[PDB]
């Protein structure tokens, strides 16, 4: 079968392109490799009555207008999230938490006063574009440097400030790979705006965005949705002509398709798997970004050791979990006193394994390692008297007495259900992506938004977060999508 447009990938960028293109009148097929679900890195589970988000959970709608507008268009309500969160240095640098020390370094790199919040607040995408293209540090373009290198530069931080960023986990958790300085500076500048505070979540779980989008698409007769179909090959039907032949694996076999246009709504790893089928000038740029790891771990406990309102805790260097969130039922509507713990572990999973997992299912060994981790935290709280972890007095005396081994066993045994998502694993290969130093991102984005095998047809496109100007977010996926959608002509009469 021939299709006028084929979109490979049913994550948010792919489905959004399907929507815009359907609305413009094109006839199109969306291929999604997973047999069981749509939405890609947007994944929500109901776990013992709790909403577990393996991907996005909270949003900042003022920083993410395309997302906000899409939600509004699809009748996806956003609900304000009010829940809780969070000496030896030189004079200038004493005072500041890690974020503020980072900000200072950035502000100084950009030749600004650290307190210059009005400039941060004023910066637009066009400013950001001039920053990546033109900003330099000691004569070197920032797009050419690692962000560690940038932060380490003459006149930016004291030698000790650098050490302190190391100890707070800045380089272990937040900036794990020393990626593109220009791109990191832009991203932090945006995130440091005043307006960047009002937090929301999606009513009914993040996957309600996907479900609404799917419902809309199902109402457009010029859209076909095919789950369980993975693009595994593409080439021109004939060299020098635009029409593409596609090879598609299904559950039970394969299908060969023809199309005039192919949207690859895919991140780095799935494109790497297609590398030999892609035009050379695109293939050779697939490593312009790297993938960031994330393991999202959820477990529901029959006998939680924390109360309603417990705030999330962030961890520092050498603690493989970036962050632990705690959840309880609303204390009026609390049938069972069950709680849920969400742990984000942002180090390479083979490093986590080699340090924390007893070899003698992998899932069960990982939960065990996490029970021990949590046990140490509970013991240190019980012994501490002032702790960010507000234990009860039931908990406080039990855990005070119990050994570490007994605390581990107790936590382990209280787990009635768990889920683990390792985003680094095939087929995703990453939670999100970042530009390499030495890459001019605007050139890659320009090449990827429309390209071909040399005929000039410009009828292949890459869209998604991975190679966007706003990595880490749905907003990035949507910006990348719009870049390519602006290159696609309205359908033939
Ligand atoms: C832990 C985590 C936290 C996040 N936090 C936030 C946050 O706070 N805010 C926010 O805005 N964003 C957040 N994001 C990102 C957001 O989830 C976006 O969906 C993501 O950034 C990408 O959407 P996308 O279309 O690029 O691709 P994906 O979501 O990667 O979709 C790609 C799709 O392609 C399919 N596929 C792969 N190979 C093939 C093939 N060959 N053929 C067919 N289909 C194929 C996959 O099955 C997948 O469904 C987070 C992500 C994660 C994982």
């Amino acid at each position: 079968t021939t299709h006028d447009i084929v979109i490979a990938g049913g994550g948010i960028s792919g489905l959004f392109c399907a929507l815009r293109l359907a609305e413009a009148g094109h006839r199109l097929l969306v291929l999604e490799a997973a047999a069981d679900r749509w939405g890609g890195r947007i994944e929500t589970e109901e776990m013992d009555g709790f909403i577990a988000e393996y991907g996005p959970m909270r949003f900042e709608p003022t920083l993410q207008p395309r997302f906000a507008a899409l939600c509004a268009e699809l009748g996806v309500g956003l609900v304000d999230f009010f829940g809780p969160s969070a000496a030896d240095l030189p004079e200038a640098e004493r005072g500041l938490n890690s974020l503020q020390l980072l900000k200072r370094g950035i502000m100084l790199i950009m030749g600004r006063a650290p307190d210059d919040q009005a400039w941060i607040d004023a910066l637009t995408e066009a400013d950001y574009m001039r920053l990546r293209k033109h900003a330099q540090l000691h004569g070197q373009p920032l797009w050419a440097m690692g962000f560690w290198n940038a932060l380490s530069a003459q006149g930016i931080l004291s030698h000790r400030a650098l050490v302190k960023l190391r100890d707070t986990g800045t380089f272990y958790h937040m900036i794990p790979e020393n990626l593109n300085a220009a791109e990191w500076i832009i991203w932090w500048l945006r995130a440091l705006k005043t307006v960047g505070q009002q937090l929301a979540s999606i009513e009914g779980g993040s996957a309600r965005l996907t479900a609404q989008l799917l419902a809309r698409l199902r109402s457009h007769a010029n859209v076909t949705l095919a789950g369980g179909h993975k693009l595994v090959g593409v080439r021109p039907v004939e060299l020098g002509k635009p029409t593409l032949a596609l090879d598609v694996a299904t559950q039970n076999g394969a299908v060969t398709l023809r199309t005039e246009r192919l949207v690859l709504a895919l991140p780095r790893l799935p494109l790497l798997k297609l590398t030999r089928h892609l035009p050379e000038h695109v293939a050779s740029q697939l490593d312009s970004v790297n993938g960031f790891p994330m393991l999202a771990v959820f477990f529901v406990c029959s006998t939680p050791w924390w109360s309603y309102g417990q705030a999330p805790q962030q961890y520092a260097n050498c603690m493989p979990t970036r962050e632990i969130h705690y959840f309880r039922r609303p204390p009026e509507a609390d049938a069972d006193g069950h709680g849920m713990v969400l742990l984000y572990m942002d180090r390479p999973s083979t490093e986590f394994w080699r340090h924390y997992v007893i070899d003698g299912d992998q899932n069960g060994r990982i939960v065990d390692a996490f029970a021990l981790f949590v046990a140490r935290d509970v013991k240190r709280a019980a012994a501490s008297e002032e702790s960010a972890l507000k234990l009860t007095d039931h908990a406080r005396r039990i855990f005070g007495d119990l050994s570490l081994a007994e605390t581990t066993q107790y936590i382990r045994n209280s787990i009635i259900t768990y889920g683990i998502r390792d985003w680094a694993r095939a087929p995703y290969g990453a939670a999100n992506h970042g530009w390499q130093p030495g890459v001019r991102s605007w050139k890659v984005m320009e090449a990827f938004k429309a390209f071909d095998f040399g005929s000039g047809a410009r009828n292949l496109h890459i869209v998604g977060e991975a190679y966007s100007d706003y990595q880490g977010f749905i907003e990035g996926a949507l910006n990348s999508a719009e870049l390519a959608l602006a290159t696609i002509p309205a359908p033939a009469q």
